[PDB]
């Protein structure tokens, strides 16, 4: 049994992270784009019969790093690796888990299966926009939670107040509800939509934690910071895993009333990303840990 | 029975023109991008029991167009498409056929794969980098030729030079052969790499048609023009179906000798492309004849 | 002491513009072409005992107005003129000023030296590609800038911009600066190329100065917008001395996303290389103080 | 001692009917233009130490081709040739060898000092318009005649006739009675121009021999042909070197009376030059002994 | 009411032009000369009680065919002719209308009472070298003119341009004011001769019509085009009715500066006179319209 | 009284032999051709109130010749000349003095009629054609016969031989009489044409004298001359006034038998129209005489 890491060009720093605490060095490789945008991709040590774990963090622009990772993926099972593991911290597509309306795909699902086709044997994400998506792989796919890590942070620096965990909308009720149990029985809000937007719970001179599986452009929790603000909240404090952070997030964020706003680094969080109120914590020890447990194998 | 034409954003242009010659519309879509780059489709009209084709071109960035594609498919496989057929006039990663002595992907088998997990019945590509291509597909493969056109065009306006066919590497030459056949059994020619440069073959005082199958950045193009000047050849004509045309190759090309330059539509030639010597024949015509053999059963 | 000012045919726009700022006629004479091309010079009034201006610009095709200046020269020596002078606002073979690892011409030197042979004293050129080039002629060479004109500008009506200035590649990276502090100290930025392109420097949201001696096709300028916009540039403002402007280069710069693009008319712009965004500034009021200053002599 | 030939692109039939009778191929260089005009020249093989034949001829557009020789001089100056030869067929500029009462160039003489400039040794040419020419340049200039290979081939296809020989004007009359007495002491004519035209000598009933350095326009030799015609003649036969030809000259010289036209091809004749009195002599056996004997130098 | 058309042998393609756009035939005639130089003139049909047009063009050598057209007239006369019109395009002797300060013949008036005394009823004459001439003639003169025929082509081919009209001496400015008044009343200018040449009025940078009623030996028109050039003339185009076009002027015209030279066929242009800038347009229509007014009392 | 003799330059020896008999100088002025073929006349001294005698001989090509003399009485007549004599040694068209068959002019009456035109007051002729050609000028005209000194010349060397006139054709049989009348009274013969030819008289063995008006191609003389011969001819003698000896005439005379040609100089006999048995007779003391008697007027 040998532990190989491979890693894509997308998220350096986390690479080297998960590399560190496992006592691992990186395996080498060329990886390079064509003025076409075509991948190359070589392996410059033998990975024959490793047990593979193929890090690849998705990013804008996004699916070049797809087709980076399945390259990858490819390689190893032409190079006769014996088992493959992809590392998605960021689940691509995760959001398209359903027709909506109807005439549209199910782009999650297709991403299982681009994967499995490539030849991975196991999925490993962080925090699913659905626990469902665990269900489109068919094989093992160990979904990590970053709950504990997040709520642990907020439990050392915020005991102190008077809590309520809210959500941002009614899809995310159940987690925000793990949430409250964690952080010792606290109550629990959330933000109602009719298709105008209303706070449904007392949150009047509480502090909340407005907890969301990821925040992309800002528009829907600077929303309902302002929405919990009239409402008369103390405090607000934003938790979130993927910080994706797109187009004016980061001033949408810094602007709005919030105290913090903490997420883990599944996604590269760049300089043009940050600002003060932001918070990261790292996922890698998470990430080291279940590739040594899959390692192991009992 | 019932024709769909389905197209991607990249190439507008060859779309609306394989659409004129069918006499059908394109159907309806929204395809647009999340900031993430995600891409979101969905199909504006019933496409239930329909015969589909997914016209796609692949100019850069290409990774984002293939997955483009490979949504479509996803979305016409769960809204219960008859037959789906995937059009890509430029076959992406066919340059990555085979291994090059390891320890490397073999990308354009990957393609396939993936084309057929996203549920694609059939494949219609032109002038693929191999013609073992075919092969990678599980199921029918139409690989059609613009081998007609390109000479055909070259027939028209220098009948009354005295040509040789010259192939640019040892790669090529049993295509070059098949275009002096076209050309009424003129001699042949090609350029010898030792790993040097050397013409093998007599050019001195002839008009040179130098064939690729596709024109990158124009650097091993360009070299040939001027060994097969500096070996005496009167002209240069350059004639390759797919003009992907990157960088400093349009500079490249403009300023070598070469008195023409031809290629097809199969990718969109922006202004950027564009220099005095460089004809561009459509591809829509032939695109059309095999869409209606295809659907016709001819 | 008696001032004359000959010119060539290549730009009459020019030598009228110079002639009317130092309110002096330019000399009559017959400058015609045999069949053959050999060029057949004739001066129609005395030039005995003078201080001869001999002014001629090198568009396309260059070879024979550089035939024409030396001739005039020739003419000048043979009938007695006291001091010539050559003007080359465009100096011809200006990028040919070194070997570029062997085996060529240093065609920069050699017209130099034709120059020296055919008679001239000195020479007056107009932002040389390199500053070195002055030292190719024995004698003394006026090398007069553009910058103080083209920055003055753009001082004019972008003060209000946030600026960064940008060499298109790291030929250019001082003349670059220069602009910079002209501009009030701005930061600085240039197109790094791996033998794929990367800007280095921080572009986000600032107006950007894209500065070059030239432009002739436009490929590397209008690929360095691209990029620009790219990395998220507000604005690109196009400035250079020279508008060669050959082949698509119009059509190239008006549907890049350049604001401006900014010239001079060192070279004829004619109505065939003009565009909207382009802006031409006279470099005649330049020249015609250069002469005054060479004339007076003290 | 190593022999090299160069050659520009002007007069290919001639270089390489050169490089056959001498056994030697052409050397590789890379030689083409840039949009601007500006030529680019580099030499493909090694040139270190070598006697350099740099053969260019001088057809429209003919400033063009003098700088491309000039530089491939200057390359070959730089590139450490031992010794440079200019071989010029058609001297440039040759009819402009004086002042014609001034304020002109003396451009025959400018030429020479450019050459001489340019870094060559030698310079050899056929039948100058002037045999002082040969003066101009300070070293060795071999000044060949076609006289011999003019008057063999007349006299093997006339001499049965009664033959006279006729200047076409008082320039050449010198050369025109070497031509009688390589022609066996046959009579001489001349045409006199009054500042009318008259023949001076008797032609009635002969076979008139209408010698010229060259042939540009076809207009004073058409006139001659008819004063001759006028006056009596039986024949006219039209020898010239030079075959310059512009622009209604081949179809003047086709529709007046002349039975044959001959000359050699110190210029390419091309096939828009042709018509079925014209005959063409090879001048390459007599441009390969001289370069012989240049180069065995005793 | 018969007519009937005559023509001489001076210019064959105007009479056959003529007899086209008249619809009847040339009559036939036997025209030879003795070798005496004597010309035989015999009708070979019937010419009693007709309308006559004696159509015969004056090229050199003129004299000859002078007396041609007065021996027909002589014999129409005795022949019973009813009316006989002479019809001279180029009416031989024009320019020596006046003593010119003596002792001079006014040839011009000689050739009118020659036709009188021949049999002549009316002259048919285009553009006279003056109007008066009209009173030479005891009986009516049909002036006609080229004008609307040489403008109307203009117009058609430089109405983009920004015209001067000029002309090339003294006596030619009051047509040259016509014509500016037909292009559009657009500027004059003329060539002013001092007994020094200088042009009177601004040229700079405008295109050029030069006009003249004839082009002899294109000295004065030649002069005339290098000092526009001098003057900084864009351009140069000539327009005159009678093309003479002796000796050199095919070569100067050519040679000269000039992008076109206009002129009619009064005169045959043989193959001779011919250049590439050279365009005739017929002046038939406007011949057949004036014969067929005389003829129908129109 | 004032005499002036002018001369046209068709002959000038005779012009010389006239002016030296009567020792008066030919009158001076500028005669030139125009390359047109206009003729320009100046005289170079006064001619108001002078008895002008214009001397033209009409040679080929003759009516260049009849238009000079034309040219000059329109000069004398506008220069106030008091009297002008036309002197026509060898009268133009004087053979044309008939319709024949019909629908001709006839040509020598139209040459009487133009010199009167052109202000002539009375012509001179020598041995007219016709001597019914005196009727055709509505004035004096003075037919001057050779006669005596022909048969003045034969008697000096022929009164020895036993003579016969004989006349070549029908028309010249009374001419032919007077001569035999002025050689003691010999006997007559001629040649009959039948529409063959045969001799009508006695030649046998007898001396002829074959008398024509003039030769112009020798075909009818050498033709009697063979005749003559085949019938026992001793000798043949041919004398006539003009000798125009066009063409094969002086050839055809010299091979035929005759002795003796006898010509005057009433045209000039150049050198390519001498032969041995040419002789020719001055009539300048006869033209001189008339002159004088007219010149003196009683």
């Amino acid at each position: 049994k040998n532990l190989m890491l491979f890693a894509g060009r997308a998220h350096p720093e986390l690479a080297d992270q998960v590399a560190k605490e496992l006592d691992v060095a990186v395996t080498a490789q060329t990886a390079r784009d064509f003025a076409n945008g075509e991948i190359f991709v070589r392996f410059d040590e033998s990975v024959r019969g490793c047990d593979a774990f193929v890090l690849q963090s998705h990013p804008a622009p996004l699916n070049q790093w797809l087709m980076e990772q399945l390259i990858m993926i490819d390689a190893l099972k032409r190079g006769s690796a014996k088992r493959i593991t992809a590392i998605l911290p960021f689940y691509p597509y995760a959001r398209q888990d359903k027709k909506h309306r109807g005439r549209e795909p199910i782009s999650a699902r297709l991403v299982a299966d681009l994967l499995k086709t490539a030849g991975a044997d196991r999925i490993v994400s962080v925090d699913l926009h659905t626990d469902q998506i665990q269900g489109f792989f068919d094989g093992p796919v160990d979904h990590m939670r970053a709950q504990k890590l997040l709520t642990g942070y907020i439990g050392e620096h915020y005991a102190d107040e008077d809590m309520v965990v809210v959500s941002p909308d009614s899809g995310r009720v159940r987690v925000a509800e793990k949430w409250a149990d964690s952080l010792g029985g606290v109550p629990l809000a959330f933000i109602h939509k009719t298709r105008s937007n209303r706070v449904v719970g007392d949150v009047k001179g509480k502090t909340c934690i407005l907890t969301d599986d990821m925040i992309d452009t800002g528009g829907t929790i600077a929303g309902a910071v302002n929405l919990l603000r009239e409402d008369g909240a103390k405090d607000v404090i934003i938790a979130a895993t993927h910080g994706v952070l797109s187009d004016p997030a980061p001033q949408r964020l810094a602007e709005c009333g919030a105290r913090e706003v903490i997420v883990t680094n599944t996604l590269p969080i760049t300089e043009d990303k940050r600002f003060p109120q932001l918070t990261v914590l790292s996922i890698a020890p998470l990430l080291a840990n279940t590739i040594r447990a899959v390692f192991e194998n009992g």
